[PDB]
DNA sequence: AGCACTGGGTCG
DNA sequence: CGACCCAGTGCT
C-alpha cells in the first residue's frame, strides 16, 4: 500500500445506510442485506473487483476485504464490497455486523480507514461530537439526491482528530 | 438466519 | 440512463 493510498474514506450516512442498523428484530425495516452505499468512483479505494456473481443473470463485480468494525471489536474477513454493474450501478460496502446494533443513524459519519491492501477499519462518528465537526468538512464531494457527501483524509490527520495511531 | 441477489424509485 | 436511494425476496 503506497503512502499516497493510506487514506480514510469519510462519508455522511443516510436512511437506507442505517435502516437495518436502527431497526428492531423481526421488523421489515430490519430485513435484507445491510450496506453503506458508496460512490461508484471510490472503487479505486478497494481491491480489484474480480469476484463474480455465482447465481443471477446480471453481472456483479465484488471484492472481499478484512473489515475491522472498531465500535464492536470485530474483524470480518468476509466483508464484501460489490458493484452492481449490470443492475443499477450501486456501489455497496457490506456492513452486516452493525445490524440491530443501533450504533449509527442518519447524518452520522462513517469513517473507513485503509490500513492495508485488503485491510480496513470502520468507525462510526456520531453527530454532535467534536470529531464529527472536524471530519464533516472533509466530505466535499456530493453524491445522491438525498445530499450524501464523501471525501478522503490522510490517515495522519484523521488519527490526530480521533486520537489514534496508525 | 442472514446475506447474495432482485428490482423497483428518484432526480437531473 | 447514470448514479445513489430504498425495501425487500429467496437461496444457502
Amino acid at each position: 500500500l503506497d503512502e499516497t493510498e493510506r487514506v480514510t474514506l469519510i462519508v455522511t450516512l443516510g436512511h437506507a445506510d442505517t435502516a437495518r442498523i436502527q431497526a428492531a428484530p423481526g421488523t421489515t425495516a430490519g430485513q435484507g442485506t445491510q450496506y453503506f452505499w458508496l460512490s461508484k468512483d471510490s472503487y479505486d479505494f478497494f481491491p480489484p473487483l474480480t469476484i463474480r456473481n455465482r447465481r443471477g443473470t446480471k453481472a456483479t463485480y465484488s471484492s472481499l476485504i478484512n473489515m475491522n468494525y472498531i465500535d464492536i471489536n470485530y474483524t470480518d474477513t468476509q466483508c464484501r464490497v460489490t458493484f452492481e454493474a449490470e443492475n443499477n450501478f450501486d456501489f455497496r460496502l457490506g456492513t452486516g455486523k452493525l445490524r440491530y446494533t443501533g450504533v449509527a443513524k442518519s447524518n452520522d459519519i462513517a469513517a473507513i480507514t485503509r490500513v492495508g491492501d485488503s485491510d480496513y477499519e470502520l468507525r462510526i462518528i456520531k453527530q454532535g461530537t467534536p470529531e464529527h465537526s472536524q471530519l464533516d468538512p472533509y466530505a466535499v464531494s456530493f453524491i445522491g439526491n438525498r445530499g450524501k457527501r464523501f471525501g478522503y483524509i490522510s490517515n495522519e490527520e484523521f488519527g490526530r482528530i480521533i486520537g489514534v495511531t496508525f
